[PDB]
């Protein structure tokens, strides 16, 4: 299972699913010192993105969990000082269309929860 | 994919499409933002627009507006409108090869000044709105 | 999959196509036209297979020949549907690479055209319309055709 | 593939292997040496975000200094056959790097470690019908080991 | 693809085909030439064969040679398609690249030139042979036509 | 894909081929004489084999290495046919490469900075032996003439 969801504070997403209730679905996510990008298909949020993006708006928050079916969490990102720094519509063929917008920020946490045997290992 | 259409004020396209009649039929599109703003690309099948936008770029007429319209399958449902303002044909590139084993397509870039982004949402098993924004590049300052 | 024709003023191929004569089948073709300086044009690529013309075009290049007019003309396979000529003048053979590999099933060349005038001109084909929208530039003239 | 495993002194890891519990799992490494007009390049290796990723990102941030790091590649055949033996003392975790595509399944990141001495046991089989032949360099004093 | 051979003046081939003994059998080549005029290096790809020692020499030893000559054959009959003849000649680079997962290893020469000519020969149809030999040339050297 | 092998003076390896024992097998070769020659480094990739750490050694000591020569061979025998002695070598650079997705026991990529070289092809004929003698050629880049 793939199951990855992200939380813009700002934005709210479309996604019905059981554990994240309008967030957005994620279909790629990437990083890097310097940004962390996601790709996702054109839905709710992406109007909304490109207006922070365009102001540079300081965005506070930011938040990715990737769950499994089985059980409907075992990774957690979460970055502050968030800036949505690019995004990219694409669409051809096959593809829904999609969009691959990136995030620069100052602050970084991860988490993954190891199965607890090893409960919760962080990082900051 | 989807099924996308788009309006040039100056230059009429070709499409026998029922809510978009002579509209021209888009295959690829592709942007970027940062603002660093980009330009709009769009590829069509060689057109009855081909020839004037062609003159359109080379002439460097200001298209008051343009209008591209996404819609879905089982119907057309219409689901993404981006319209921009204050345009210009910056760059056309018709391509055409024997293994592309399609019909001769042809990128045209946009510099827009104005734009404006529309997501119209479906239902609920019975839901949501239409989600926009736009930006005014021509003032660097949201709509 | 497509049908498309090429004709030199000077240097002739060997199609054997009735309605184009003995012109040049090109196998593929690509252009590029930019952007207030003025509109950046850039040059008429044309892939075709190694022909009767091949080593005229060689020397043309080699030469600088200012060739007075190229055409171009795109037809679909009921054939003879022609879509497409786009003819241009005061042209120039710029660089010519032929290319082979003993893989690709036969070797060909690509020629670049540099051109001081052209002319696009679309005809369109349900009802037994469009008629031929057509446009040009006269870019030593930096104005429209 | 191959089997591959990593421990540091310092920060221990998670893999269940029968040879190597609670270790770092590698899933590739690279490695240069480079004699110019002699000079040691800095190494790399992937491993999974895990228990062990947390403390590295203190070592790369704060330049913490280590003991010994080791690495040992293993052949299948069944019981693991380490085959290739790295040892590397006076260590220094370098910039660390995260990546992630989102097509192999969690993210990734590639460490870099920088040291002063290194060490090479290769064992060889020979079935019935090996061999530890090895070797190393001290950089500190740029000499054989 | 094609059937193409290549005989420069000296160093032969180990070819054994009844129209080319010892000669070059070549599986691809490129050139290009752009006025600003600007020529560029023919180029072919070999296999490793009887000429290839005699090759790395002439490179680093800048051996001059007078007279290279390609021939290019369809198959189904080696009815020839285009002679390349190039007088004044000198290898350039050379480059023997070999690997196992992309095959038989092989090098890619590169050729200067002083003189250029080339021939194309058309098939025999009902009109006839047709153009027969088509040709144009350049000598560089005069940096004017032949 | 050929059957090609290298000979280290320093070095030993491990194959455990009847025509080249503990030898270096090769899986990939490369070289490029330009033009005043602008001469390059020979390349080649192996597995990770008992070569490997000793390689280090070499590569690190500025450890000039008299002689090398690498075999080419085809089939109808493991029959020898392309023979390259380079004199006067050092290894420059040697990267160790892993990556578990299609990298099946790793290789490494070592560079051979030579002073000379020599050439010898060996064409083989079709019928009682290998006529075709052996046409060969050479270069001292050291004093920069041939051999």
């Amino acid at each position: 299972a793939f199951d990855a969801f992200l939380k813009i504070d700002g934005i709210p997403g479309e996604s019905s699913d059981d554990k994240h209730k309008d967030w957005i679905e994620i279909q790629s996510f990437a990083h890097k010192h310097a940004a962390y990008e996601i790709t996702h298909f054109l839905d709710k949020a992406s109007p909304k993105i490109y207006e922070a993006c365009c102001k540079g708006q300081h965005i506070k928050e930011i938040t990715i969990e990737l769950c499994r079916a089985g059980g409907d969490k075992y990774m957690e990102i979460k970055m502050e000082q968030v800036l949505i720094a690019k995004v990219e519509p694409h669409g051809s063929a096959n593809d829904f269309p999609s969009e691959k917008v990136s995030f620069t920020y100052g602050k970084i946490k991860w988490t993954y929860t190891q199965q607890a045997g090893g409960g919760n290992v962080s990082s900051g």
